[PDB]
């Protein structure tokens, strides 16, 4: 257990992807915190399955006022969030000349907001205890000729830019940030299918003590399509 | 006058880069359309001096309103936009600790929406005339280490993801989509600090007929410091 | 112990990061062959030490015949090779103009052909099996600005491409092929202190593991946050 | 006429990409030098017809006694070299079970020396007069997923690094280094059409112009839009 005695947070954690990085951080001694506008009744049994301990909250994570109570909230609970996973986005699918300034803006609340306002809210913890984790999902569509996805691109890449720049920000207080890149779900190097629990041990691994001198990098899990 | 006949547009081109581009553009045979929060004397003087027209108008980039006053305007005055630069842009330096999210929030909607607004008022026209370029000022800090530019650097990766997934969707319109990447003013091959000129040949290339088959690109122009 | 019952191939793993990868992958449960110009008694006894089974030869792995006979021991001794980590290499610093043609071929055949020789030794072995993890190390100063190596960058940047491609190719036999990139041996990175050996340990582990089973054809930069890419 | 009175060599410019660069660069100015196994009498004579001088020299640009000779033919000639691109290169598809270390070899030799002993032979000029250009061709295969181009695509990443590293070494110089990644020759591209060698004159002309004096260790892909980096 790589993870004992931390207490990770994951947006966006009610299914998917987050879901399954909450569960696998479990599994190697993580107690959770989960954001999502949805109910997580399954990641959160599943969860205390596996003796650890476990929080839901109902939140938009776009809200500066959503982010800052459930900091609030974590903070009363466990006292600290040593790791903070940046799952929550959305990705719809919109032709340019139909892409309106609201659907934009509102692309970058929920994409990118919410990984800042989570930061605001637990980097100080972070700090206090000189160490700490944040990984950011961003999207191999950033490396790809793919249409309608001007607005999601957008914000995919700042997902990058925001983890070089924060990895600097924070390098000397013993939090590394880090980003996984997966496919938005032949042209793979590996002919298989990604699923959610592709991604799970590059979310431990950079979690975890054996990637400390690691910070600023992308981590494309993929197959092997995109290449950088 | 590989820009013979057109008009380009450069967002927050009443000084340095910008007013070194659009003097370029100009001295390659195009009239110039300038976005500003201030007015811009010396950059029409020397338009001017080039024989080419000019038109400068007070405007905030970053406002939906300003930006399709702005567009009215110059289709009025000179029926279309064929070349745009979104150049545009601040960069403070604050530290995380002392970042806020309305300094986050005003940074994307200066450095980011801007290109978002300007596109939509301009590529209608170039679809249409199946010919246009759009170019995007992004920075090398994009790929350095350097504190204090979360935000910054945030929005630089975001024109980035921009300019690629933009480039995919105009693709087949005849427009091309590229970046600019000037470093933000030992390190660098050439030891000599990077000046305005330093980027007009880029720009000026990247808006020609020589470049009509690159799209979705990001070109540093910084002395040979960043490599990628 | 993710690594148990593999058998892994660390060239120049006599010493430095070489040998620490190796020691590493040993702990994790894993036998060792090491390919190397000088002996490994250190090494050796390490991984005796953690009841692992270990084999150390005499060998330039830019001689093709060398390789050769390598890979032949490799596989009689251990029945086959699962992990393959291509260490070894040089960097003399050697200004541009004092560069000669000899020196600029020497650095490619001891930094790029003696991973394409151990790939061509271990890979059948691998596809038979149909599971398999190559390796390769290149360097940061890939991305960086600096004097002198033009010969050395050359090959490290070979070294990228010999991993991207070679991915491409082995990625249906079930076999993996990346990278990691060290910086070349405080404010230029992000986290200050100076890279040790057993920086590069957990990443090497994790991509030889199947909890980078879907990871391929990536160049993995640990160097404290310095390049961005 | 920005590359006016410059004297411009080629290798592989007797046919395709290189020869269309070679009739830019002479449209722009320059006098042209080619190097390359076969005759150039197509290009030679558009060349010729372009109001400017040219020198074709049969050279196999992997050996360094053609390769030193041609040098010495060029500056014996021209008496000056001021931009080299080393366009010469192949790119035969072998899977990796069938790539021979003999291939392998003759592919570098080609692909990489050729760039290398090329610089050593028009460098030192360049630097004494303190003005060069020096363009590399590479391909954006680098950052493909594409099957039985191990050592292709290893060489072309080799260039650049070879761009990158050199780049750092003539900086200082006025010698600026970059190079151009063409895609290997429809719906994966940004713009579909096919790519033609014209698509790569307007970036050859204008790195080796003084409208990139700025710009050095880059890599320029022109591939209708397909890779992004």
């Amino acid at each position: 257990q790589r993870l004992k005695d931390k207490l990770a947070v994951i947006t966006g954690g009610a299914n998917g992807i987050g879901r399954a990085i909450a569960e696998r951080f479990a599994v190697e001694g993580a107690d959770i915190a989960i954001a999502d506008l949805v109910p997580a009744p399954e990641a959160e049994a599943a969860i205390r399955n596996l003796g650890r301990r476990v929080l839901t909250v109902k939140c938009d994570v776009s809200q500066p006022g959503d982010v800052e109570a459930f900091g609030k909230q974590v903070i009363s609970t466990f006292g600290r969030c040593d790791i903070l996973v940046n799952n929550a986005g959305i990705y719809p699918l919109i032709p340019f000349d139909e892409l309106t300034f609201e659907q934009w803006k509102k692309t970058f609340e929920i994409n990118v907001d919410s990984g800042f306002l989570m930061a605001k809210a637990f980097v100080p913890g972070m700090k206090r205890n000189g160490w700490g984790r944040i990984i950011n999902l961003t999207s191999t569509t950033y490396w790809l000729k793919i249409e309608a996805y001007t607005h999601y691109i957008s914000t995919k890449a700042a997902n990058i830019g925001f983890t070089r720049a924060l990895a600097s920000d924070l390098g000397k207080d013993g939090i590394t940030v880090n980003a996984i890149a997966p496919s938005l779900v032949m042209l793979q190097a590996i002919p298989r299918l990604q699923v959610p629990l592709d991604l799970t041990g590059a979310a431990a691994f950079l979690a975890s003590d054996d990637a400390s001198f690691i910070t600023g990098q992308t981590l494309a899990v993929d197959g092997g399509m995109v290449r950088h």
